[PDB]
């Protein structure tokens, strides 16, 4: 209810929402590369499938 | 503590959870028909050893 109080709210709302958040672009990346693992992982294990019923792998 | 975070969070939760999980009913049948195999493989022999007490082979 003072004109002090009010503007001493102003900064600290400035002081707090300068906070460096983390980098988020890498976190994404590590979760694409974990399923491209995955995926190759998984792959391999189809292939070594499909060489059970017949004798060749694809094509 | 921030609901930037866990926003994140829910977002790689979602993308780990989509992983592509290997084909299984396949797998399951190839333990089948190699059961299968030895089932025939076991019933020969059974059959020749049967053969060798008398000179017929049964019915």
């Amino acid at each position: 209810f003072t004109l002090i109080e009010l503007l001493i709210v102003v900064a600290i709302i400035g002081i707090l929402a300068a906070i460096a958040i983390p980098q988020f672009a890498a976190y994404r990346q590590k979760a694409f590369n974990s399923a491209a693992e995955s995926d190759l992982k998984n792959t391999k294990t189809n292939l070594e499938s499909y060489y059970s019923e017949h004798q060749f792998y694809p094509n």
